[PDB]
C-alpha cells in the first residue's frame, strides 16, 4: 500500500 508502514508491535505493510 503505502511502502512500509511499519509501526512497532503493529505491522501495516503485510498488504503493500
Amino acid at each position: 500500500g503505502s511502502r512500509r508502514f511499519r509501526f512497532x508491535p503493529k505491522i501495516i505493510f503485510n498488504q503493500r
